[PDB]
């Protein structure tokens, strides 16, 4: 039982099922523990069980956004936290996660009033129990540290005249200590938060929270870039790339940001596009196939065209059509032409798809194309009789010719009945 009772008797609907039911359950649990012990180390066991259920309680209520927590029970666990270092630091982490959650709308001033609750509750009391505990809690503490530092820096940047900033207190000095100058303070805060995020990343990589650290650092760097516009880029994009290696939907969604940062700073991404097969071989970006097949005509990251080449090898389908639409449209652009030549060679009897599309097109009303081209002739008219002749040949092969593939009859006879129409004028 002292095992089954664990996990609030198997989480009775965590993150849902309002705390009322949870409160009833925990009341039952503690009552049963009292009954059992009173009729009987073991007391320490049941007290640890109570610790566990109540921390699950507070975690869930925070997850249910019930900022009206068991604040009093939170403080009860606070007093009882000192009973042992592990339970103490677990309470500390719960409180800090609450406070970060408590940063809701007035997070700036209210969080400054309680800067990481005296910052990591002065975790120097025992840092991961002097690291004698796991690196798990260790990187969690680093996450909290960087999180609060980032929150404060964003608060100061958004509000450079906060009332708590106006409030002259001890919080000022540590503000400059962890940060002097307001811009200098926020720069130092961002630097320290980045340091803590890096610590959390490296701790996670020792053995998923690793992906979580990657995503947090990606958010950090994206903020850096956004504020640097209206150092970081290399390592941050490589880290989020290693994250997407551990395939994740959001890690997928960071792909267009990767493209943008490659465009803005191709320098380091050149060293980083080197690791694109070696960084992630997972066959993805099918939802992004447009993004690099348009890039196929460019050389911004040749390893991306190698990636899509490998995809086409694995997947001779679903790439042929983006490849065609890209081919519809130097010292290295010749390499792009080599790329497209290689891909079209890799098209297994691409004439299959070509004749298929032609068969589709025989259904289309050619007068539509003729009208669009009657517009195109004036689009070119305002260059003339050199591209006008090119489309003249295009419109010909469409209708001026009397013969065409496809075993249709309607258009297959209109081509031959109006090639004269096309040629006479």
């Amino acid at each position: 039982k002292r095992l089954l009772n664990t996990w609030t008797n198997r989480y009775p609907d965590a993150k849902m099922d309002p705390m009322n039911i949870w409160d009833d359950i925990i009341t039952n649990r503690c009552f049963f523990l009292s009954k059992i012990e009173e009729k009987l180390d073991i007391s320490s066991l049941i007290r640890s069980c109570k610790f566990s259920m109540k921390m699950k309680m507070i975690d869930s209520a925070r997850k249910q956004n019930n900022f009206s927590l068991a604040m009093k029970l939170l403080k009860e666990l606070h007093k009882e936290s000192k009973t042992r270092d592990d339970w103490l630091v677990s309470w500390v982490q719960s409180y800090c996660r609450l406070s970060h959650c408590r940063s809701r709308s007035q997070g700036c001033s209210e969080q400054v009033l309680t800067v990481l609750k005296t910052v990591s509750l002065l975790d120097e009391n025992n840092v991961s129990s002097y690291l004698s505990k796991n690196i798990l809690a260790f990187r969690d503490q680093n996450i909290l540290l960087g999180t609060t530092y980032r929150i404060i820096a964003n608060a100061l940047s958004s509000e450079p005249a906060c009332l708590a900033e106006i409030e002259e207190d001890k919080a000022r000095r540590i503000l400059e200590l962890s940060g002097e100058d307001s811009e200098k303070v926020i720069a130092g805060l961002y630097q320290r938060a980045f340091q803590h995020l890096s610590e959390a990343v490296q701790a996670a990589e020792e053995e998923a929270g690793v992906i979580d650290a990657y995503m947090t650092l990606a958010d950090f760097c994206d903020q850096q870039l956004r504020k640097e516009e209206e150092a970081y880029p290399a390592l941050v994009v490589e880290k989020m790339l290693k994250a997407l290696k551990l395939n994740s939907n959001e890690a997928r969604l960071k792909f267009p940001r990767l493209l943008q940062i490659i465009e803005r700073y191709p320098e380091e991404t050149l060293s980083l596009m080197t690791k694109e097969i070696s960084s992630v071989p997972c066959w993805q970006f099918i939802s992004w196939i447009s993004h690099m097949v348009a890039l196929l005509d460019k050389d911004q990251a040749v390893a991306v065209q190698h990636s899509v080449e490998e995809i086409t090898d694995n997947y001779p389908q679903a790439i042929v059509y983006p490849f065609i639409i890209s081919s519809e449209s130097t010292s290295t652009g010749h390499k792009n032409k080599e790329f497209v030549a290689r891909i079209k060679s890799k098209l297994d009897q691409g004439g299959v798809i070509q004749d298929f599309i032609n068969a589709l097109d025989q259904l289309s009303n050619p007068e539509l194309l003729f009208k669009d081209w009657s517009n195109d002739v004036r689009a070119e008219l305002a260059v003339n009789k050199k591209n006008i002749e090119k489309m003249y040949e295009r419109m010909y092969a469409a209708l001026g010719d009397p013969k065409a593939p496809g075993l249709g009859a309607f258009r297959r006879k209109f081509i031959q009945t109006f090639g004269k129409e096309f040629d006479k004028h």
